[PDB]
């Protein structure tokens, strides 16, 4: 009865990329970037923040929410295991924070941050044999904002 | 001594579906019906929300309780295990959303997500040798919504 | 030296045991509601709510609570290994919401969720190797009961 | 489209158990008298008929079913490997008088007797990780019931 | 509620025993008396009838019951493991008839025939480590023709 | 030929159980308070006394015993193997006072207490595979109390 | 019925200590207060008595059960296995002594020696993982006592 | 530059302790006295609260700094590895307690909770080999009180 | 509040020695003797019977409890595992016989018989590494006689 | 009694420390700062004495207590295994002469000189995992300078 819809013509999102694995992000975010434009989202109406990391992207995904300005917001980044627990606490509080930080603004912020093992795991998920996670992540940007943001 | 009916004759129950593993979810959303409605529910009184994924259902999920329509919200989807820790962020947000998320609406919100290893795990505990987890988590759905007069 | 009474003659108590896994949570609520009352707690003056299972724990145990009537609220379950990371979210949440979570009210929440692997382990402490676990649970509440200061 | 309904608010309906392996029938039947009630069944409205064991089971729950006073008939039991084929004899006639013998009344007639290998294979249907089979041997009770088409 | 008394004060019972494995089935018929006897049924209201073997049982246990003269039938003997599947086709039709005719006859007919697999499991049931199984027999005998009140 | 008699019609049963592995004990003694029920002897003749666990039950027993209102007295219990060699004096003293030290009084004091190697087996005699040795117990009292020669 | 009471607001237990072992009796005595005194017995009405060791526990346990100054006596102590078969003869002792000499007494004498294979062990009883055997037998005590109602 | 001072003559401390595992939180406590006393805080000027598990440990912790009666708050107890994920649950929430709530007082609650495998490993860190974790913590406690100073 | 004191100027000893194993018992006696005597006892307030080995230990100790001479009875020996079970049952006997023969005279008689595998355990514990049992016996028996002779 | 105070407010310290393993022995000093400053000393009213290798503490440690210009002296300094047994001729005579000649000025000389096998284990003793050495060498210092104290 209440589906989603997935054309965003008239759609106003704004992303938050970590520059930490750029290598990985940056084929992430033209992903999500061709995706919302090639959606209908107009070129323009889209902004984007680069932050040091992604544990830096809970903070400006929620000045970019509550900037008011935006029908969308989706959390691009990446993260790679190292010899440390390290690893751990960054990915659980990016979608800690981004999942728990998308309910106090009643605003759709998708998690789209790659949490894996292998830089071939990264790619693989880049725009490899997975696909594209940036684009996968608008696609759901687009049908979060018919659903979420204009919907009461 | 505070036991919960399990006659919903007269109920509004509200659903939130994750698309992602559709194949699952689809014959898991069968428990709605043919199991709210033999319960009593009423055909009409059912509303179903399609979300992107298991990620996106504590936000919906909430708009649905808030919306004071509904006795009681069930929240179904599918996560099955992938080579990345991604599935664990994502398991634990959506069950730590819909029940941390279940106290500050005060309306049940049961929490009907399937989160397992095997493709074949997640057919067993949607209509196969472990019975359907949709059809179990809607007599939950009842019990609890009909449980709720010790309220207001 | 602030330490807690082990009588509890006028005490007003609250319990709330999951159905799930009915065959050990039956015993280990008959280990509760016979600890409170040879411990000199009314046997007319204890509530019990059954609730579908553990997750739905932390809303009753809420409301019951809130519903400002008991000295202290006793929360009794069970939950057991799956082949599914499902047990983990559950064991959490219950034992999140009960957990610390139940501050807000200022009224003691004793946690009393069995937590397990084995259907034999869960039966230990159901009564029999390492006792019951549900009389243990009302020693705690009738103590926790017996501690007063209150915060203005 | 025939279906079957699955509130009992006015259901007769009539119980058979055997008392062999009681630790189990004992909680067993405990899941069918609370899913009667809870779904709606008279809690006054439910006979209950103890046979040594299963073997006897056909025969008394025969004389339930032609008694008229009943929509359906639940017959309880458990039956465990041995170390000679005594166990399977039990087995086949109990799951062949209930089985489908009782075709001949056209009164309902559930069989919920469980026929496992392991003492903790039937504590694990008694009413613990695969569920209380007594309880679902009910609900099967109510909706085999109303089913009606009468041979005349 | 439908139990069964225990006390066969005026009962009249008839036991049907197989020759064949006497060694066996004679100190098995010691379940008879010291059995219906110690329970209260008369010395003299006991008939014994003996068939050439197990599979014999049937036919003669009928033209015991249908005689009327008899409360409930025991049905006694033993078979145990040959080289030959022989041994299946014989415990099966001495089951088969004792259970599916004794729905044709309303009247209790306790099946109380030994199947083993050694001599010495056989004897384990005839008055050793497992108890005399013909003692059980007529525990079962009683209680079933005592429990005959809803008949007729 | 001085033998026993089995059916209690008229006897006065007293019962002291160990409360200590409860889970245990707890259908221990359902099965002598169901053997004795059964076996004509009054539901409302029966007394039970709860003792911490076995070690008390010599005391308890004798105090029942001298009291002068009992034919015989059944001990219900439960006893199992720890990493120490505890549980060896428990049993040994438990079937050491009430075993023969209860000669005495020259009131049939049964010794039912359990005492095994598993938590398994227990339940195998707590009416299961090996039966219910509460019930009898229970049949060995009645038996027992039907025996009198008196000293003088 | 005859439950025991766990209050023991107005009673005057004794308790026999040996010094063998005092690193864990010492703990073990923590039983007596913060046991015995926060279930309501008095500061004062508490005696101890140190004996040399386990071997000397039945003569001094002795000398206050007959003094009739106590409702009941504790007995404390600690055996731990050496390389002779000594650990047995005492440990067998001690508690032929405390049960054995219980019943010419008819005052509850608790028996609560550890009778271990580990200075582990002990410890695990002392206040660690199996909680302290001190103050478990000191709550036994209590409910002996105040047992001890069909007596004199 | 903020460095905290380590002299505390003049201050009120708060300690809340877990009479579970007491055998170490005993010692534990002994880091509180011989602790806060030689750095200067005055002989019982300090305040002892014993909960029942660790777990009670965050409720009374607060009700203690809740409302000013002490410039610090330390938290004592001891959790060991049990067979279950029991001991998961109680550390996380006891650390989650603690920690998450000393930030909404603001008045400084230092962790001072021992979480190990083994019962050698709660010796090792209970005054022996590593020290005693409890006047450690009390160290701890005296120089986060000396912080509460505000910045230039 | 009662212990025991260990100045023994004042009290008059008797031993009981075995001949049996002299090489042994002779160290051992030795050293209780030089214990009492340098405890203050009187050099010839102390008695010495020699009997052919432990197991005539118990008759001469009760001959020397009942003489009514002493303040305290001290039971010295030794048994050696040989390849026969007679050593356990001698052993048994001993100690079997010095604690129940301890209580039928209220009269402190300290069991200091050795019960070793080895020549070498029992040189090891005759003023060996282990110290010497005789000794320790003595320092027993005044404690004793202070707690139990004198005091009633 | 006689415990020793530890807030040194008006104290004079004297400290040696080693050249060599100056990487280890540098953050070693750094509990003289951060050490005895936090504790109340006076900042660099503590004099440090820099000596070539560990065995020329003595000599240099003497010279500063030997006559009256501090309360304490500290040595601080590192020494590793290497390939000759040189490492313990120089570990000894340090111990040595730094604890010997302790005694003869009746000054306090606190011994604080790591002795390891690892360059790990210096960094595990130098501010890592076990701690500061040197810092908890000042600790000493401070109460053994308050228990010049002498008798009464």
């Amino acid at each position: 009865v209440f589906e989603g819809h997935l054309v965003g013509t008239g759609l106003k999102v704004g992303v938050v990329v970590g520059r930490f694995n750029e290598f990985i992000t940056s084929k992430l975010l033209g992903g999500a970037l061709d995706g919302l434009k090639r959606h209908g989202v107009e070129e323009n109406d889209i902004d984007v923040a680069w932050v040091p990391g992604a544990f830096e992207i809970p903070l400006i995904a929620k000045k970019m929410a509550n900037s008011g300005k935006y029908d969308a917001v989706i959390t691009l980044g990446t993260v790679i295991r190292g010899a440390t627990t390290h690893y751990d606490y960054v990915c659980n509080e990016v979608a800690k924070g981004v999942a728990s930080l998308s309910l106090q603004t009643d605003i759709p912020v998708i998690f789209g941050v790659l949490t894996t093992e292998t830089i071939e795991q990264a790619i693989e998920r880049a725009g490899t044999k997975a696909g594209n996670k940036g684009y996968e992540s608008a696609v759901a940007a687009i049908e979060m904002a018919h659903l979420s943001k204009h919907w009461a």
